Order: C-alpha cells, then sequence, then structure tokens
C-alpha cells in the first residue's frame, strides 16, 4: 500500500494473508474472508501455482511476524479460478479458495459482507485498499498491515486513464487524480472494502495498475457486485 497507515488490530477482520511454502514460505497475496471455508482473492495470484497443497491462509493477522513454524493456518482443499480468466488486465481476476477446515469467527476474523445486487446503483464514499504490499515500485513486503481510503472513479473516468486497455463494467476503478494513495506489489487478491450505512461491503479485489500511486493511474479491481452469482455458484453448489 502506497500512501497508507498502519491498521490496528481487528480493524480488516475478514483481511487474510495467502502464504505460498514453494521454494520457501513467503506472503504471496491477500484475501478476504466471505464464508466459514471461503476466501475470495485474485485469479492471477496463482500464476504457476500447480497445486493448493504450497498454500497456507493466515486470518487474524496483523503483523507478518505473528508467522512463524508454530502459528495455525488455514490448508487450501481448492483453487477454484474463474474460467473465462486469461490476465488482471482483460478482468475475471477471481478466485475462490474453499479451505480444508471451517475459520471459526471471531473479533479477529470474520467474513466482509458481499454488495447486493440492488446496491449497483449506491454511491460509496468510504472506500479503503489494505495489505502488507510494497510502499513504492521498488520495496519488499511490510509487516503490519496497511491501509488506505481512496475514492471510486466511473468506468468513462478510468477508461480515459487507460488509453489502450478496455475498461468493462466487471472492473472498477479507485485512486485520486494526482496519485498518492494505491494498492502496489503483494497487496493484490486483497479487498477494497467500503462502508455503506454502517456495513462493510466487499465492493472490489486488488487487481492492477500502470505502476504504483501515480498521477492519473487509478487502481483497478474486480468489481465483486458483477461476480456475486459466480461466487454463490461455486461456494452453494448443490
Ligand atoms: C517476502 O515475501 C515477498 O516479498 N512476497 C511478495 C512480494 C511481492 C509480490 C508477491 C509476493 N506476490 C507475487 O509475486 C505473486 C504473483 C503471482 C502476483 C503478481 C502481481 C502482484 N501485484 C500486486 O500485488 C499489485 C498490483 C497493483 C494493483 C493495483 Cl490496484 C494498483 C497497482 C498495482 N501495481 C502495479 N505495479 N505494481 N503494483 C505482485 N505481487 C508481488 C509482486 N507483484
Amino acid at each position: 500500500i502506497v500512501g497508507g497507515t498502519a491498521s490496528v488490530r481487528g480493524e480488516w477482520p475478514w483481511q487474510v494473508t495467502l502464504h505460498t511454502t514453494s521454494p520457501t514460505q513467503r506472503h504471496l497475496c491477500g484475501g478476504s474472508i466471505i464464508g466459514n471455508q471461503w476466501i475470495l482473492t485474485a485469479a492471477h495470484c496463482f500464476y504457476g501455482v500447480e497445486s493448493p497443497k504450497i498454500l497456507r491462509v493466515y486470518s487474524g493477522i496483523l503483523n507478518q511476524s505473528e508467522i512463524k513454524e508454530d502459528t495455525s493456518f488455514f490448508g487450501v482443499q481448492e483453487i477454484i479460478i474463474h474460467d473465462q480468466y486469461k490476465m488482471a488486465e482483460s478482468g475475471y481476476d477471481i478466485a475462490l479458495l474453499k479451505l480444508e477446515t471451517t475459520v471459526g469467527y471471531g473479533d479477529s476474523q470474520r467474513p466482509i459482507c458481499l454488495p447486493s445486487k440492488g446496491d449497483r446503483n449506491v454511491i460509496y464514499t468510504d472506500c479503503w485498499v489494505t495489505g502488507w504490499g510494497y510502499r513504492k515500485l521498488r520495496d519488499k513486503i511490510q509487516n503490519t498491515l496497511q491501509k488506505a481510503k481512496i475514492p471510486l472513479v466511473t468506468n468513462e473516468e478510468c477508461q480515459k486513464r487507460y488509453r489502450g486497455h478496455k475498461i468493462t463494467h466487471k472492473m472498477i476503478c479507485a485512486g485520486y487524480r494526482e496519485g498518492g494513495k494505491d494498492a502496489c506489489k503483494g497487496d493484490s487478491g486483497g479487498p477494497l472494502s467500503c462502508k455503506h450505512n454502517e456495513v462493510w461491503h466487499l465492493v472490489g479485489i486488488t487487481s492492477w495498475g500502470e505502476g504504483c500511486a501515480q498521477r492519473e493511474r487509478p487502481g483497478v479491481y474486480t468489481n465483486v457486485v458483477e461476480y456475486v452469482d459466480w461466487i454463490l455458484e461455486k461456494t452453494q453448489a448443490v
């Protein structure tokens, strides 16, 4: 996260850190708890991941230093990538992780509500991007979960900023015209959380941008409301 500040413990209890074990253990991506065995994240996080056996999901983490060999995690039973996904820049950048065991909800780990279809028309004014990603283009994974408040940008304005790309309504953009606050390397897969009527909603999934926090280059997020039926298809299968 560029231009953000330290989160307080329990502030974003749906935020997870997804680690890979191959070749060595490191933070791979962010994710959000959406159900007691479900993590919503970005499809591009699994580039080159040949098996769910190398993945570890840690919930209830503020600091990466809380993670040692003796720290409990959730194993991943299955990786579900949207089958229209080709690359982050073309959209469908969405994946579900089905966990091997159930998350016990509490004040340190709980789900974020998905947006309602009836709320496609609501204007969100209180949106935050979170993660342990870089604070600048060449940096390192941050110990403390960072947060940054960022305004949503219309599809028309985002398309103007990304000449040469096709910004679809399945994407949602966020950023200041002058830049300064954004997601960066290591934040992808994490949430873009917006508070509406005292309820937090998972509005976006951190996906891509041209550099980080650049003037007139908003962050591009998967527009979660456009995938609610796909999430229900995969999580509510009979
Ligand atoms: C010690 O541990 C570490 O250092 N871990 C460690 C360290 C770094 C990374 C990873 C692990 N993850 C990967 O490389 C997985 C691999 C498939 C994922 C590729 C892509 C991923 N992109 C982002 O996270 C965000 C992009 C992004 C999104 C928005 Cl909305 C705006 C600007 C963005 N940027 C444009 N340019 N940079 N950012 C990424 N993540 C990293 C580099 N790049």
